[PDB]
RNA sequence: GUGCUCGCUUCGGCAGCACAUAUACUAAAAUUGGAACGAUACAGAGAAGAUUAGCAUGGCCCCUGCGCAAGGAUGACA
């Protein structure tokens, strides 16, 4: 995860490793791109893409 | 090597004499081997009970039925 961790706090490490596990940042940067991807593609006439 | 012997002997030299007394891992070079928890690659919830659904058994108290043993009170003329 992109989570910076200003000093070992290890009873939030492990709440944050919680919240993100199973790639669940990566998968959101995916759903973002994917979400974007679309919404260019709606508007690519317009847009002279 | 320096200096000296009344030495041979000549200043071209020779013989002897006093002092000098035992350094070095010694090494400049020879070669072929075995090698990360450093990177990238993978995984990554990197600390929880490792569970809850029935029925039957076991304990206590009644009620009913059957059996065993030992008994109590009562009833019946022609």
């Amino acid at each position: 995860t992109g989570i910076f961790m200003h000093g070992k706090i290890p009873t939030l490490k492990i709440s944050l490793i919680q919240i993100f596990r199973a790639h669940l940042w990566q998968k959101i940067h995916e759903s973002i791109v994917m979400d974007l991807c679309q919404v260019f593609d709606q508007e690519l006439d317009a847009l002279e893409i």
